[PDB]
């Protein structure tokens, strides 16, 4: 599964003022990511606003991304739903469109037993019909509190090739790297990318890579050579942005900056996400101009 | 509003062997409840397994239920989704089918601001076109922790006729009853129903009312007449069952009881809910045969 | 648990008075104890959370226990909160409580460091020993202690030989019923004053609380009202308690209580120990007005 | 005040407190430990903190430990006195004592159990700083045990109080570690969870303080070096080795695990912690003994 190792932008999903899918802007953002030199895309994840789309909408997005990008970079399809049957549909669709991998968040809202969780992944793994699975652990949003042992069982299920570990627990990262020396182990929290790598992540999947994905590859390069100053300097500039994005709202801030880069046309998230407070437009515009110059 | 006061069953959704909608068993369950003397039904809530269904399936359930109970008991439509747009679609359908009110859980998974929560409700109230809204607060599952002030604002929004309070905080129950003397206030945890009423709830919405809803009406009567011992005795019997349901899985325990009551053909929940452990079958059959003796 | 049946009722969690130098105010301690008695309280729970146990030395806690016993022994029931993180310290205070002739002892589940359930269980066995015959009251307050006990763990705790009661400062009234159902005769103190009527209805047969220092009769009233099947009076009385508790939460509960007792000529100096700060001056009118209200009543 | 305290930047053991079979202070085993620590090349000792079992000692006992440590270590290594109690007045007594005995710095955990306002926390620190009489203050943040959840802003106000020169940051949140370094470029920032030291340093900690340093503090000193050199590889091997040992120490119980290890290195005569802590489980002695030998 080492072919899946790298820095993958958690792709955003553009909408218009009607809240419909903006497929023109999706295609453009997909190409924008290819020309920044991204290693791959993680499609319809949290950052993709999965949980405010229908299965049909999620399918249309997968199909377009595979058209624009298949064979150009690696493609992981986030197919997770609370329902197993829905997650299976999305898996089957991912395979149809020629994706390289599937991924599913631990199903949320209702408490499920670990056995139920395991059967959920086995079931999706089947429907993906040979596509490797990227287990997605995001305790802060899912409310699902997996133990290291339980993580070990999931990552060794037949058909699992990777872990998207959106956890700030860098003790646990090491423990995972230690127990699974080959594992494609994505750091999920952008704001700690450099440190997660040191603990043992060998790439990442992140929302902010859509506007500065080079800085994160810049960090992967910086560390490989042992240039720690450049690594830290880059994470700081990344974190200056992450502070901003947190004030503004992260997905809608990211989409706003992409509006000013003429890549996205209507920087709206879907309701009940509201719009970016106008008071921030100046900083976002200016951040857009700043980043275009750097690329 | 005040015509929404009462003990309402959180209607389960029966599925057949292929995990599609069992229309037959749904209809029987609706009538089973009507017979038990329940005051109303709350349809396509957490208990109805709404979050593992498609909008169309939710619309179809609301239709079948309204066909069989409209005019005979009160009918509340839980239309809530993460997406506002999806919630507004279900509300508009609840209107068409002739439901007496609609309800929405606070939108979950993504962090939303309180003001975004407010707009969400306003938007769904609009689309509901005269049906009053029942705010549904379930912090243990939603992750949305409302302060008393935020609740006060939500429950005074134009068109809000009640609050379904699935919280064990009976200070906050009392505080809401004190601040809003006329508010329909449903106790949401079955296992504290008697105390919830004592704290200021004047009714309740619950999943266990499906198999023993006369017991909850009995607790109401007894408090109304000063039979505190009788109230406590009934709550104890309710909790003896809830103890079992928690060990078996509440929804699938309930359906299984109901299968042994000749109401549910196949007592299955949707994956990733697993089946009921076979070791609990002797206990659950006993419990339904005992409940059939009772009324 | 029939052995501790006589421990049943409504006990004030006694506040510990201090002066402007943060030393114990022993004259105001005696006044506060006599006030609780002239009030009609069933008993006092001495040196607990409300009594600022955790910002006092063992010597200070002992000094306060001795004085309460002097003032109150044989007149009302006396429960000594002897709990510390350390078992040895808890044991010292246990022995002291016994020297002063207390009716019971009590200990919070030891906090800060994580301890195993087995480490907890022993802790209570070692204090029950030193209590030298005084019944024990397990004190469960997960919101402050960070100790998260299962129902099964609690069941074991509350059936250790020597245990005669549970002070349950938890708002989980499912669990309250479960503990009562399992223990028909267990003395079960409701700990969160703001849900007292609800707690009794769920299984509680009494309670220990901080606000009983200023309005204990109302809690006795809820108890009486529920026993004779008068829901409307219990609700009314609980609402009245809750309006005051709203205020106390805005002011700080301990220092607000002390301030009310100060306007009532009971407590010379209404200060808690640092790092508690003073009451915000903007709240003094409300607090004075409540003192007059409650004295009138 | 950050510029003034830069001498406190380094790696420093959180000292355990040996106890005899009667649970009283084992003064002999205590003196050895200061030596056993000093010979590892430790940059300092954080005395009477969590790992020093501060919260099951009396004030006199804590003062006695601080005194007997200052005898041995004053002049040789840095000496931080953790003087924190729930009570401000008690914390002030220990602060005064730490200054009499000639400690380099004091420290206090955010006061716990009772909910205190942020203004209350600030006044608490000010008061102890007054009593410290010129000794720099090391604010000690441990949300997992203390239950005190300060926002970034609150931390910023806290660490810029007059007299504050450092922060012991027992938190696994390495975004906040970076952010704090970014707000305070000259603040001494001690990584608090040993299991992420290497990662903490990368995020901005310019040193640390820890409990496992007692039995293997040379391993943590090796990491600082590798990162300054720009040698990422060895920094990971060492950090991996620390976590192999942390894994077992969590299984047995960390303080008593460590003390049982030291009992096998003949540093500590009776490897007990105070009740309610219990003895190590018997089944674990083979591995602990084995680990003591491996480390010697
Ligand atoms: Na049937």
């Amino acid at each position: 599964a080492t072919n899946l190792r790298g820095v993958m932008a958690a792709l955003l999903t553009p909408f218009d003022q009607q809240q419909a899918l903006d497929k023109a802007s999706l295609r453009r953002l997909v190409q924008f990511n290819i020309q920044q030199g991204i290693d791959g895309l993680y499609v319809g994840g949290s950052t993709g606003e999965a949980f405010v789309q229908s299965l049909s909408e999620r399918e249309q997005v997968l199909e377009i991304v595979a058209e624009e990008a298949k064979g150009k970079i690696k493609l992981i399809a986030h197919v997770g739903c609370v329902s197993t049957a829905e997650s299976q549909q999305l898996a089957a669709s991912a395979k149809r469109y020629g994706f390289d991998a599937v991924s599913a968040v631990t199903p949320f809202y209702y408490p499920f037993s670990f056995e139920e969780h395991c059967d959920h992944y086995r079931a999706i793994i089947d429907s993906a019909d040979g596509l490797p699975m990227v287990v997605y652990n995001i305790p802060a949003l899912s409310g699902v509190k997996l133990t290291l042992d339980q993580i070990n069982t999931l990552v060794t299920l037949p058909g699992v090739g990777a872990l998207k570990q959106t956890s700030g627990d860098l003790y646990q990262m090491e423990q995972i790297r230690r127990e699974h020396p080959d594992l494609v182990l994505y750091n999920g929290y952008d704001e700690i990318f450099a440190s997660g790598l040191l603990a043992g992540a060998d790439g990442g999947i992140g929302s902010t890579y859509n506007i500065m994905g080079w800085r994160y590859q810049g960090i992967v390069k910086a560390l490989k050579e042992g240039d720690i100053q450049t690594a830290q300097k880059l994470q700081t500039e990344c974190n200056k942005v992450i502070d901003l994005l947190i004030k503004t709202g992260v997905f809608r801030g990211l989409k706003t900056v992409l509006h000013y880069m003429d890549v996205v046309s209507v920087p709206l998230c879907r309701k009940p996400f509201g719009p970016v407070d106008e008071k921030y437009l100046p900083e976002l515009k200016a951040l857009a101009q700043q980043l275009m110059q750097e690329r």
